[PDB]
This record gives C-alpha cells, sequence and structure tokens, in this order.
C-alpha cells in the first residue's frame, strides 16, 4: 500500500497533463494508472491515451498518406509525368510506419516517468474502492487479482471514451476505429457507419488505399453528414467526397449484418437495401468509459447520458474526486482534455482556481479536403442573437483548375453578431483549413469584429487571405429566420 | 479628336492602381481612367493589365512553386507506402509554363471585360506620363518623343507604375536575365545561377531545382554572409540548410564580377573572389527599383526620395497637391496587398470623406521557398533596439510526418517575440509547410494587440503545426537592454 497526493486513472491526454503538472509544478506525489504500456491489441488505448495510440496521432499520419493519391494525380497538371499504371498504395508499409511512430511515443512516455520525481506509473485496471483508495487489478473484472492499493488525497478520473456499438443482430461482425488501425490488409469494399468525423476521416483513408476494383461506402441515418458543422461545408464536403469515388448513403441505417461464406459481410439496412462489404466499421459515436471504475462504491453521480457529472472546475459530487476529458461527455478533443487537466491541478494544488473555457474552441476534421472551424455555426448563433450576418466566399482555387480537381471548392464563412460586428464563428473547408484556423481561435479571444479581419492586410497568394476580404454579408438571420436582406 | 476628362487618372493598371480605380468608380461614382502598356502578360513589357503580381509576380510564381513542390511530394509518398516506377518520373517544364500562361491570360481577359462593362472606369493602352498638373499624356512608347495617343485631363492623378528589376553594371550583364524572362524560358535550365539573397532568388532557386533536367544543378549566390536579410535569423539559417539538403548549392559572400560566353554558348561566370561557375542561365534578382524614369515627373515637380521612390506622406500625397503615389513606386514595402490597401485608403480619403492611412506595421507576409516562411511584425534584434526587455518563445523540431517521409531536414520553426514588460506580441516568425496560411490570422491578432497570454490561453487544434503557437508559455531567452541572455538577471 502506497500514499499519494494525486492518483490519476488513465494515462491519457488529460491524465498525463494533470499528473506531470502536479508533480513538476507543485512538487506533489502522483500515481498514474493505465492498462497497457504501448499501443494496439488487446486494449488499443494505452500509456499516452487514445489520441496518441488509436486517435489523432496515427489517423493524421494515415490521412497524410491518403492525400498522396490526390498529389500523384494532381501533379500531372503541373507537368509531372510518370507511369501511372505502376502506382500502388502499400497499406502494410503505412501501418508499419504508423506503428513505429506510435511505439516511439509510448517509449518516450516511459522514460518520462522514469526521469520525473513524484510521478509513478502503475500497470492495470484502476477502480474506486473507497473515497480515498484506488485499487489496481489484473483485468477489468472487479474480482481479479489486486496488484496495488493506492491511497489518495485526490483522485482524478480520466479514462476517456470508447466506441459505441448499436444493438443490432450481427454487431459482432463489425469493427470500430480501434481495429481499423491494425487491419492486416486494406479492405477492398468497406462500409463506414456514421456521419461524424471518424467515419468521414476513415472513409478518406480507405478510399486511397483500397485495392483495384475497391469501393468505400459511408452511410448515415439522417439526411446530411457531419451534424454540428457548418451546413454549407457539410454539403460541400459531401460533394467533394463523392467526387473522389466515395458513395455517401444518407437516410440509411444498418439493421443487421451476417457472415457470407467467403468471409465478407452482408449488411441489411432498415430500408431493405443490402450491401456486401469486406469490412463494416461502426463510427456512430463514442461514450464515456465509466463501467470498470466501480463508481457505485463511492457514489459518483453520472449524467443521464452517462458522463461523470462535473462542475466547471471538474469536481464530482464526491469531495476530492475529479473528472476531466472524454469521460465528462462534453467536447471530446485532446487539447480540451489537456486544458481541463491543467486547470484542475492549478485549482487544487495552487493558489488560483482556473476553469476551462469550452466556447470558441478551434478544431478540425481531416477529411480530404479538410475542415477547420472555431465558434458558432449560424443556426446556433441565430437562436442566441437577434441579428446575425453570414459572410461567405466559395470558389475553386486557381491551382485546382490546373490540377484537374475542379470540384475542390474552398469555403470560408464568418458568422457575426450583426448588431456590433462581433465574430461569432469562422468555418473553413479546403487545403490548409486546420492550420488557417488556429490563430482565428486567438482572434475570438480578443473579441475580434468582422472589420478587424477586413482591415488586416492580406498575405497573398493564400486561401487564408479570403478571411480578410469579406466586407458585405451574403445573408442574415433576423429573429431566427434566414433572409438575404435586412428588414 | 478630343481629349477626355476624368476625376481620377491612374497610371499603371496594377494591384494598387486597379483597386483605387475600381473603388473610385463603383463606390463613389467618379469618372476614372486607367493606363497600362499592354493588355496581356509577357514580352515585350512583361507586366501588363493587372500589374506585376498578376502577370510576372505572385500569381505565376505561386503556381510554379506549387508545381515544384511535387518533386518533394513524389519522393515523400514512399514513406507512406506509395510505390511507382521512379525511373519514369519527368518534370515537363513546357507543360508548367503553358498552364501558367493560360491561367494568367484568363485573368488578363477578365480585367479587360471589367473595363468594357463598368460605368466610369475606362482603360487606355499606352505609356502614361505627366505633362502638367492636370494632364496625363498617353504615348505609343516610353520615349517622350513617341506619338501621342491620348491626352487625359485629370482633377487627381495616381502614380502606380510599380517597380522593375535592377541589373548590376558588370561586363557581360547582357548575357543575364531577370525574373521577367525566367517566366518564359522555353526549356528548364540544366545549370542556373540565381544571384540575390532575397525572396525572388530563393523562390526561383526552388522552382528551377524541381524542374531541372537530368544532371542539373541550381546554384544561388549571395554577396553577404546569410541569405534573406530582414527575416528571422533562426529562419534564415534553417532555410539555408533545407535548401542545401534539397540539392541547391548556396554560395554566400560571393558576387559575380563578369559573365562571358563559352565557345559552346554556356555562360562563364567569374566571381570577385576569382571562383568560376559555368551555367546555362544567370538570373539576376538583386533588387527591384521604383519605376519613375518614364513618368517625366520633372514636368510638374514631383519630388523623389534620395533612394529613387516617389516621396509621399502617410496619406500617399506627393508634394504636388492633387498627385498621389502608392505601391512599389513609393519604394517601401513592395507587397501586393499593401499596394491594394494604400489604393483603397487613398480613394476613401479623397472621394469618400472618410480619411484613412495605411498601417505599414505588423504586415503579414510570406516566402514561398520550399519549405515556406510566414511572418508578421518585428524580428527580435529590431525589437531589442526599441524595447528594454524582449522575450523570445521558440519551438523548432522535425514534425513527425517528416520522420516518416524521410525529409528529416524539414524542421518546423515557430517563434514569438514579445515586449516582456507587458506581454504584447511584437512579431511571429514561422518556417515550414503551411506557414503562409497559418500567419494570416496572426496578422489580425497583432492588429488587435494580442499578448503572449492570449496565444497561450487559446486551445490548440491538434495535430497541427499551428498549435505550437498556442503552447508556448516560458521564454526560451531574452534581450535586456539589447543583450541576449537565457535568463533575466
Ligand atoms: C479515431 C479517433 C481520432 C481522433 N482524432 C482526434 C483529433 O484529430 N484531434 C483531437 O483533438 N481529438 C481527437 N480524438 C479524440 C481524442 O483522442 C480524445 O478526445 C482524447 O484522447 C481524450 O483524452 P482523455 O484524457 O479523456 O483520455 P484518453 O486520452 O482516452 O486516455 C484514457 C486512457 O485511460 C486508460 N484507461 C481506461 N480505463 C482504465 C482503467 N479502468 N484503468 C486504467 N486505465 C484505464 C486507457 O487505456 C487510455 O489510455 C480522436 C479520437 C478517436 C477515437
Ligand atoms: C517575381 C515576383 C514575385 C512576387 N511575389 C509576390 C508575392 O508572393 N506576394 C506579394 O505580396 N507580392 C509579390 N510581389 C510584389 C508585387 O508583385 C508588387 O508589390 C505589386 O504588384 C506592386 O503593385 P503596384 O500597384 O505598385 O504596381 P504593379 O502591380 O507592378 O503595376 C504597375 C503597372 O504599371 C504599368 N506601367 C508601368 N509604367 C507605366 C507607364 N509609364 N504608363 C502606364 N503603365 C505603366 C506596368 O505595366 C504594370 O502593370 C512579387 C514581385 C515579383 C517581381
Ligand atoms: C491506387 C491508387 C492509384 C493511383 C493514384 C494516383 C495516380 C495514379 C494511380 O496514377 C496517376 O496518379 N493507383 N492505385
Ligand atoms: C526530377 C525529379 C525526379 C524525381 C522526384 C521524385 C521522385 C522520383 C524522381 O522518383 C521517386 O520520387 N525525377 N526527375
Ligand atoms: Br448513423
Ligand atoms: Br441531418
Ligand atoms: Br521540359
Ligand atoms: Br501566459
Amino acid at each position: 500500500s502506497k500514499a499519494f497526493d494525486l492518483v490519476v486513472i488513465g494515462a491519457g491526454s488529460g491524465g498525463l497533463e494533470a499528473g506531470w503538472n502536479a508533480a513538476t509544478l507543485y512538487g506533489k506525489r502522483v500515481a498514474v494508472v493505465d492498462v497497457q504500456t504501448s499501443h494496439g491489441p488487446p486494449f488499443y488505448a494505452a500509456l499516452g491515451g487514445t489520441c496518441v495510440n488509436v486517435g489523432c496521432v496515427p489517423k493524421k499520419l494515415m490521412v497524410t498518406g491518403a492525400q498522396y493519391m490526390d498529389h500523384l494525380r494532381e501533379s500531372a497538371g503541373f507537368g509531372w509525368e510518370f507511369d501511372g499504371s505502376s502506382v500502388k498504395a502499400n497499406w502494410k508499409k503505412l501501418i508499419a510506419a504508423k506503428n513505429e511512430a506510435v511505439l516511439d511515443i509510448n517509449k518516450s512516455y516511459e522514460g518520462m516517468f522514469n526521469d520525473t520525481e513524484g510521478l509513478d506509473f502503475f500497470l492495470g485496471w484502476g477502480s474506486l474502492e473507497s473515497k480515498n483508495v484506488v485499487v489496481v487489478r489484473e483485468t477489468a473484472d472487479p474480482k481479479s487479482a489486486v496488484k496495488e492499493r493506492l491511497q489518495a488525497d485526490h483522485i482524478l478520473l480520466a479514462t476517456g471514451s470508447w466506441p459505441q456499438m448499436p444493438a443490432i443482430p450481427g454487431i459482432e461482425h463489425c469493427i470500430s476505429s480501434n481495429e481499423a488501425f491494425y487491419l492486416p490488409e486494406p479492405p477492398r469494399r468497406v462500409l463506414t457507419v456514421g456521419g461524424g468525423f471518424i467515419s468521414v476521416e476513415f472513409a478518406g483513408i480507405f478510399n486511397a488505399y483500397k485495392p483495384p476494383g475497391g469501393k468505400v461506402t459511408l452511410c448515415y441515418r439522417n439526411n446530411l453528414i457531419l451534424r454540428g458543422f457548418d451546413e454549407t461545408i457539410r454539403e460541400e464536403v459531401t460533394k467533394q467526397l463523392t467526387a473522389n469515388g466515395i458513395e455517401i448513403m444518407t437516410n440509411e441505417n444498418p439493421a443487421k449484418v451476417s457472415l457470407n461464406t467467403d468471409g465478407s459481410k452482408h449488411v441489411t439496412f432498415e430500408s431493405g437495401k443490402t450491401l456486401d462489404v469486406d469490412v463494416v466499421m461502426m463510427a456512430i459515436g463514442r461514450i464515456p468509459r465509466t463501467n470498470d471504475l466501480q463508481l457505485g462504491n463511492v457514489g459518483v453521480k453520472l449524467t443521464p447520458k452517462g458522463g461523470v457529472q462535473v462542475d466547471e472546475f471538474s469536481r464530482t459530487n464526491v469531495p476530492n474526486i475529479y473528472a476531466i476529458g472524454d469521460i465528462t461527455d462534453r467536447l471530446m478533443l485532446t487539447p480540451v482534455a489537456i486544458n481541463e487537466g491543467a486547470a484542475l491541478v492549478d485549482t487544487v494544488f495552487g493558489n488560483k482556481p482556473r476553469k476551462t473555457d469550452h466556447t470558441r474552441v478551434a478544431s478540425a476534421v481531416f477529411s480530404i479536403p479538410p475542415i477547420g472551424t472555431c465558434g458558432l455555426i449560424e443556426e446556433v448563433a441565430a437562436k442566441e442573437f437577434e441579428k446575425v450576418a453570414v459572410y461567405m466566399s466559395s470558389f475553386t482555387p486557381l491551382m485546382h483548375n490546373i490540377s484537374g480537381s475542379k470540384y475542390k471548392k474552398f469555403v470560408a464563412k464568418i458568422v457575426t453578431n450583426h448588431s456590433d460586428g462581433t465574430v461569432l464563428g469562422v468555418h473553413l473547408l479546403g487545403d490548409g483549413a486546420p492550420e488557417i484556423i488556429q490563430a482565428v481561435g486567438v482572434c475570438l479571444r480578443l473579441n475580434a469584429k468582422i472589420s478587424d479581419f477586413y482591415n488586416t492586410i492580406g498575405v497573398h497568394p493564400t486561401s487564408a487571405e479570403e478571411l480578410c476580404s469579406m466586407r458585405t454579408p451574403s445573408y442574415y438571420y433576423v429573429k431566427g429566420e434566414k433572409m438575404e436582406k435586412l428588414p
């Protein structure tokens, strides 16, 4: 049995920020628990967290690899010549390069623990035995062998989330993004189920690495993918994914999946339609990872949706027990979880309470082409403000008239409170949009107005300078209703 | 034939002149005349309707840099599993140049249709010069004895003729070219020397390096010790390494003394040091000078600066009350969006009853080197002269994707320079893929007087290069009364 100021369950994005800051900035004694020291089967997430192991980091590398399908074709317009029929996409090489990069990060986190005073790592499954006791066991079974009993002044829950799987016959023949990262071969035919960023991103990945004759289908149960993003951009990215060979099935939802004699999957949709694919990847959502923590032992309250309930300072209903990151079922982003962890430790172990601002968080979708966005979409703005202006620019950049990818329209939209010009939201689609949007996030913390953008001198030639060239609204929302001109 | 009368006559239908002209006619209902020497791009006069950027500047060079980036893309794709017959790869420069020409000509034609269509915005073809305070003459050539095509009466006159490449007076200067001719080379040079340490020399070095035929070599020479004066010094050093790593030879402290022709027609360059280099093309890129010689400014008494640019006040006014100058002819910041801003501000002031002067500080700009630069505001050595305590926040690392691509030399550099007394960001300097796109909204931040804490409090977009700007809380080092030091005393 061992004594700590802070025990962190989950060595992930938010958990490592909290642990490292508590130890090195405040001299505290810190224990951090995770179920695996490096990435992959059987538990997928590991030391480093979901983003590091089966998340942002590997998916970004694989999206980068998938973009070369466009680069190779588009180079022809600029005079590059080579034997197109000799081109092949080696998925095994991608996966191996990805595995080595992830493993390197796993190893560096190991050395971080070895090098840091007051920061100890424990392997296994952590759960709440008592208000000030964290137990570590061999497996997720609450009856497997105890390895450690850690007593804690403070406990931080940071176990992240997990893929949601629908309760349909044959769900066991489907995979999630976890398994997608380790497929031995690129699927020739794949259905990705869901309208959100994980489904969209992997559709683009599989589309580039599919073998000859392959086909990627994405299905989504409602009318338009990427709910919560700008509507113009949701429609455009639909169009540009279709232009690159991806079939988008909207208003369709799998009802059952069955095994074919050749190992492929027979999908039946609620509509009666059927589709045979090699892989069915469910990406319909991610849910807080709360079940193995034994929160009933101490009475941590959950919300109706299953997150650990927290106040703005990440405090549960139980004194000295905190929750940050995806387990709180708010914004499931790595930088938000990091911010939450650091604010928590500043509050608890320093003389300054800090709370994370969950508004105006910049984020991205690494679709091909990608999205960058910060702040409110226009229909959410229209419910909060009497007068909303939308400034819009949408064109194919000159380079893609030459590249041949004429479908690749760049979209830039600025949403303002039209009563005082305050920028409420900025939404981008096109090459570079994730990079363009970062300092827009800083602008929104200086209460930038549309005139601050338009009076800034552009950098030319760029996509980004579009943001500084919009003077006149394209249309408005007044009292929640969309109209081209003001009343 | 009668002379025509206008509220405003603009000499030079370029970045600044067109902005001024369009705004005066369409926003304020004025009658505008615009003069340029050529209706579409290329020889003999290179620049034309649309200006230097459109015809032989930012627009074509960006397309050509984009083409040159595919040499990196094709090679780096193998790290991500792409396989193809490397021996089959060819860079067809004629295709690149033909694609560039058609894009530029399309812009030319669209500008031509704007004039045919727009009330009070007229285009005149020829060489404009100042005859008197209120008369612009349009002649058939730059020679003031050439024939008069039009006389344009003008209440207000805008000088916006831009700039021109400077050629050094060395023996054999006639065997060399400028960026103008580089845009039309029938074939990519096997061996090329680009002379100059500035952005045009560096950008063209990258372009030629990607399209050079088999066994080719690109050499860049610079007469001082380190290229890209005016930019962040860490970035100057890093861009040198990464150009070198991609096969460009950088000769610093070297300067052509003379050029002669070998018996085979190639160029034999002798440097002041006595070193020699044989190349097929010598491209001079040592500077650009404001284009005033042909305006006959003596006729009305418009004052030039010692340097040679039209002298202006903050409102772009010359010493003659109704004659204004904007853009490269004022020999300050030679950037297309600055000229445009100046044009728009001038027209708002003169015709709009809304006075406004261009802010020449904290202008974001880019270098489309491979990899590219994005910058806004002060470099640290300049800031350390003006501020008692300067802090420098610095991140420099090879991004993970280039550990897989094999281009491990591609260190991304992000630097933030502050007034440490109050945290105000004085400058941001970036090197690496996406830097020109990242820096644009940084320009808005500095115009809003952002502090380092505004950057640090902003939550990162992950994984990006840009997020490094929002994760820097502790200075890497300082300047205290001009002195560099890791710590404050
Ligand atoms: C495919 C995919 C792509 C993504 N891409 C992005 C992106 O581009 N950008 C972005 O910002 N976000 C992205 N995310 C989201 C991001 O990964 C999460 O928001 C972030 O990792 C959550 O951090 P956290 O601190 O909540 O926990 P995590 O980082 O998930 O860490 C939780 C850790 O807890 C461990 N654990 C779980 N239960 C226990 C237990 N009982 N005992 C001990 N240890 C336990 C797990 O092994 C895991 O390592 C992506 C997610 C996915 C799935
Ligand atoms: C190779 C190169 C690359 C560049 N890249 C960039 C870049 O990426 N970004 C950037 O911001 N800037 C770039 N620039 C600079 C940019 O092109 C200039 O800053 C900008 O064009 C200047 O605008 P202006 O209105 O002063 O004149 P210009 O746009 O140069 O227009 C002047 C016009 O006047 C005409 N003219 C000249 N004399 C006469 C006369 N007597 N009568 C009538 N017409 C006349 C010319 O034909 C020309 O069209 C680049 C320049 C070069 C040379
Ligand atoms: C899978 C993808 C490809 C591919 C991708 C891009 C190309 C190309 C082929 O030939 C010219 O540009 N081949 N097999
Ligand atoms: C000039 C440059 C090249 C080139 C560039 C990139 C390559 C490549 C060849 O083979 C694989 O990747 N060929 N001629
Ligand atoms: Br769905
Ligand atoms: Br919907
Ligand atoms: Br060629
Ligand atoms: Br700070």
